[PDB]
């Protein structure tokens, strides 16, 4: 009714389903349907006012930040009003997939704006990181792949058509969006993406020939462009990713292999966590992004080999180098979008004081990655002259603080201060004005090297984690792995990298050899013998022997493997219709139906879950299926020794045993690998050890002889 | 008695142990609080004791039947559970489940040194360490609440969860009472009788409460605000609402005749006098922050209202500086004022909770078709047309409601049944609505009598945590050994397949013996699904166990389940039908089956 109220109503009508942080006075404030959701959200109170009462809440603008990263981690979208003459207009919008603040982020995570689009032919996938300006697209042509890449990338917000088919493996996903059908229209994508990049055609990037992947693209760069309301700079190639590229592992198999999380939820006792230990958050992001998605390109990888074995004598000089430079990734990308804070490029500073320490270390130090890598970092000698003395030395947290600009960097500031210190109400005043706009000016001065800078950042955090990866070699005393043209894995002294630093007792390492004439190994051994640490021993070396990191063994040669398939364990998901036994068939089935000669597949005690005549007989046609038609490079870890005379029926196929000492009724582990077959699984031995109590276990003794007696 | 006792204190909190000599009974407790100790103390009345030299409070034990004192080098935790290891033949003893209280062990390795010097007799007679608690709460381990996804899935997500089947309540408050009551079940009858009849009660007049206690919104947060005197002017506000609203709710309630109903009504109460002073003293809508000024009403205070009038038609500005003060101040003898009555306030908050948490039970009742449950004195569980309260909202087919009968006459039964034949949603159902009958709500079921349930026990999952040490059958082994040690005539055990990592002769011999065990000495309510048709034959050979079979028909390739619980064996799971539904290539159903009729031929 009134005209505050109807300004509102035209702003709120433009941006109809988000939270609106209307601007009136200093109290950040929501109105109508968006004050009772907000109060729900933030925990603030809701207090009505008649203009038909218009239900309001309100949060302080100096706590704008700390309300905002609440709403965030919920996955609301909040549009930011402010009165920029009241005219007011929506300066941004804070989305869960478009955060640059500190505070919203985390530091060694990332934040991926994705986009999902179905095309009768397949599915297109594209990603954009806001503060790294990765842009990665890609053509997923199966359910179960753009599973996988949806659970990989884990997208903070993702884009959807709305008449998008499988809305399946969408639903259930944090700050899903509807989007109309026009945004995803492949002429408006090509036209919206050849002008961000600057390129008349996109064949130069790789792109050209993928139309689905190209209309996610054109959603997500408009969408980007709209949340941050700014051009983006940043964003300036359009990378696309391929399945020959990478080793594909499903989300079971990253999952079991505890890459980066543990099977419970946490962080602990991961792969990830034995590797981290990078200085700077750019590294332990970048480390985290290659396990994920390890490279099968051997060129790529021996230089990341070489570089680890130049940097090995000289890791401890640059490690404490490295700590100083810090995220510089994460504000170069506030200076690109102009919201950077004092405090941000007083750390941009001290990180090209550094850089001079850093070129002189590597320049020492003769490998052609390691001089790339000096070459791509450089000195920026000029930006870092003009920081040191536009800025002062401990710059307050925000501009309007004022004393950001360090006296002499302008004459004029500096004399309109000194009359203030020395009327005063007028020069203070002019003092902030001009401070404010020689701020402005400093992130002109900067941005137009935004595109060295980028380089730069990129080049430092891969230092860091090549030295990480270094430093990591000599400690934990990992050997440099050699690639084969065939498909095979031989291991000598393999070693597990998490149960080793874990455990302890001392691990006892054992020899792997997998070649297309040996093709299968069948695991028969004592229960708590070792048998599921022997199978993924081979899957964390092999993915760290193609990730460019030295592997965990005494020697290892590793030929091509186009994928890494997991059977481990059983789940049940009752609400979503799936038993057990279906759970287990279904991820059977994808290894059956999607295996290559190249892939390893490690399956642990299949066929459990069913009654022991049809778990044997699946277990055996799975078996003899990947043996003998699939040709796949597979360790398969059973109890049943039924199907330890696989070898003597079908070529290709050995069986190898670990083996376990019974004394006075105890059980001592070799944990020692030894070629040949177990006939026993000391079950009741495990049982006694685990705590089941004695009568218990005599009883069970009893049954099995009276069993065995039986047969 | 024949008790020998331990004591221990740290800053954590206080440990203590029991040795029965005649009976071989060890067992722990931490008890918190000093108090609590000094009750456990003559509770348990120990023949002998036995404390640190440099015990902070020697009260709590000061006179005592032979009252001794051992060295701390004795006491140490490291030394403790490395004994206590050995002694019972065990690597860890997260099985006995005592692994996690270090104080309690500290005490228990103190007396068992001593009771192997005062006799090495008893030494060989002592095969477990257990926890003693006769919480009023059922007690459930961390495994079973993520089993049973009372309020979190096995995913980690809030959705498909008991939780979220029943969180429709108005109120923020209401939302965090439902979720503590999940996680706690009251096992006392009378508490749970109060509740179900005030969900009857309310039943009738649901539509009308619901709107009004909305309005209510959260109480806990701004009278948490309030004793730190951190409430924000708008807080204040929003008490000053809930207090307008309370009339409304108590004349809606006083037509209802039922004596928990009327006993509600009065805990909420009026707060007539702080309503007066929150009207009187704060302005409709008042300002986020009190700073700013403007939060006063006029006619609170007759010396602001002068003060305001000079400050709005440079000595002026200092009048306007006056007038902010005055108000301030005036703003802090309001929480003065409130404050006495903070206890009565957060009496009523939980009362309104309560209501909110009640009429959205009933609510859910009405809408969900849920009945009460009578309570019996004997241990035992029946339910007539059962249904899971999860499965039923998310399967778009219809759900088949299945019976049981549980009793100390037929205390075991072996399910049996084809692969996704509903073994594990039927077990479910039963501890589901075992929970549901003890938080007071209705149970999804026509009729169910509950018995007392001392603890419920789920062994469904199989995983292996390498780092810690433990392989898939430790971790399994590790949870069948605590339904062995801790269970009791009461408890309620669900195990879903045992053996299911060893070899079929040394699974088929766990399970034959646990099966025996509990039903034999333990005398457990349990629930066992099996596909090892060999303990189809445990049922003659052993009292209290019976068979329960869910049945299937086998047309052609495809086969349909009937999801319908009948008494019998069943003797046949079809595994390979079942992996041809899930995608299994044909030509590897094909040899499958082909090496079948092998395998049973010969
Ligand atoms: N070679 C080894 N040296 C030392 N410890 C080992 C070795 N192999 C396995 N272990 C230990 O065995 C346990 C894991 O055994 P696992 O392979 O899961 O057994 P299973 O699958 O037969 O039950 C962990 O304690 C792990 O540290
Ligand atoms: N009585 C029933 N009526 C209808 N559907 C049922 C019934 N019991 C189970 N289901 C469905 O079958 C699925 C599998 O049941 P479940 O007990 O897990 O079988 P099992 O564990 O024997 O494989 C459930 O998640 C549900 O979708
Ligand atoms: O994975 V095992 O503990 O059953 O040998
Ligand atoms: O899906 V089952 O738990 O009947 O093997
Ligand atoms: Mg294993
Ligand atoms: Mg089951």
């Amino acid at each position: 009714h009134t005209p505050m109220m109807q300004q509102y109503l035209r702003l709120k009508a433009q941006h109809p389903e988000i939270l609106l942080f209307y601007r009136m006075g200093d109290f950040y404030e929501l109105f109508y349907d968006d004050a009772k959701r907000a109060s729900q959200l933030l925990d603030i109170s809701l207090t009505k006012r008649g203009a038909e009462p218009i239900p309001m809440a309100g949060i302080p603008y100096h706590a704008v930040e700390n309300y905002l990263a609440k709403l965030v981690n919920q996955g609301e979208s909040v549009a930011i009003c402010e009165q920029i003459g009241v005219e007011r207009k929506v300066v941004r919008i804070v989305t869960p997939g478009t955060i640059s603040d500190e505070a919203l982020l985390q530091e060694r995570q990332d934040n991926l704006l994705a986009a999902i689009w179905q095309d009768s032919k397949g599915f297109g996938y594209a990603t954009l990181d806001i503060s790294s300006g990765r842009f990665r697209l890609s053509e997923p042509a199966d359910r179960e792949t753009m599973a996988a890449e949806l659970q990989r990338t884990n997208p903070a917000e993702l884009l959807y058509a709305e008449d998008f088919a499988e809305m399946s493996l969408i639903e259930g996903r944090r700050g899903l969006r509807r989007r109309p059908l026009w945004e995803f229209e492949i002429d408006t994508a090509r036209q919206q993406l050849n002008l961000q990049f600057g390129t008349r055609d996109l064949v130069g990037f790789g792109v050209e020939n993928a139309p689905r992947g190209l209309c996610a693209a054109g959603c997500l760069l408009q969408y980007a462009k709209d949340t941050q309301r700014t051009t983006l700079p940043h964003i300036r190639s359009i990378t696309m990713e391929r399945e020959q590229d990478s080793i594909i592992m499903d989300a079971a198999t990253r999952r079991n292999l505890e890459i980066t999380q543990n099977l419970a939820g946490g962080a602990e006792n991961t792969l990830a966590s034995v590797l981290d230990c990078t200085v700077t958050p750019m590294g332990s992001r970048m480390l985290k992004r290659w396990l994920h998605m390890p490279v099968r390109d051997t060129r790529v990888l021996l230089e990341r080999q070489q570089t680890i074995g130049a940097l090995q004598d000289f890791t401890a000089g640059l490690q404490p180098v490295l700590r100083q430079v810090g995220d510089l990734e994460r504000i170069l990308a506030r200076l690109a979008l102009r919201t950077a804070r004092p405090r941000d490029l007083a750390r941009m500073r001290h990180a090209f004081q550094q850089l001079p320490e850093l070129r002189a270390q590597l320049e020492t130090v003769d490998s052609a990655p390691v001089q790339a890598l000096r070459e791509k970092m450089g000195e920026f000698a000029e930006l870092r002259d003009l920081l040191e003395r536009a800025i002062i030395d401990t710059p307050p947290v925000l501009v309007r603080d004022g004393g950001v600009i360090a006296s002499g960097y302008n004459e004029e500031l500096d004399e309109w201060r000194a009359l203030a210190d020395g009327k005063v109400l007028t020069s203070k005043g002019k003092a902030l004005a001009l401070e404010k706009q020689l701020y402005e000016e400093l992130f002109d001065l900067l941005l137009p090297h935004l595109e060295a800078l980028q380089q730069s950042a990129s080049a430092l955090a891969e230092l860091d984690v090549l030295v990480n990866l270094a430093e990591r070699a000599y400690t934990l005393n990992y050997t440099c792995p050699t690639f084969i043209d065939k498909p095979g894995i031989r291991i000598t002294e393999g070693r597990h990298p998490v149960v080793e630093q874990v455990l302890n007792e001392p691990f006892i390492a054992n020899p792997l050899n997998l070649s297309p004439q040996r093709r299968m190994l069948i695991i028969t051994g004592p229960n708590m013998g070792g048998k599921s640490t022997y199978m993924r021993q081979t899957a964390l070396i092999a993915l760290m022997a193609y990730i460019g990191s030295y592997v965990p063994a005494q020697k290892v040669e590793i030929g091509p493997i186009d994928r890494i398939f997991t059977r481990v364990g059983a789940a049940d998901d009752l609400a979503s219709g799936r038993s057990t036994f279906m759970v287990e068939m279904t991820e059977t089935a994808n290894i059956l139906h999607n295996a290559t000669e190249y892939s390893l597949v490690l399956m642990d005690e299949i066929g459990r879950g069913t009654s022991t005549y049809d778990g044997l007989s699946l277990a055996w046609a799975c078996a003899e299926n990947l043996a003998n038609k699939i040709k796949a490079l597979t360790l398969f870890a059973t109890h049943y020794f039924e199907l330890t005379q696989l070898p003597e029926k079908m070529e290709g196929v050995a069986n190898v045993h670990l083996d376990a000492l019974e004394h006075g009724d105890t059980i001592a582990f070799m944990h020692s690998v030894q070629d040949g077959a177990a006939s026993k699984s000391y079950g009741l031995a495990v049982a006694a050890l685990a705590g089941v109590p004695k009568e218990v276990i005599k009883r069970a003794r009893q049954k099995l002889r009276e069993l065995e007696s039986i047969s």
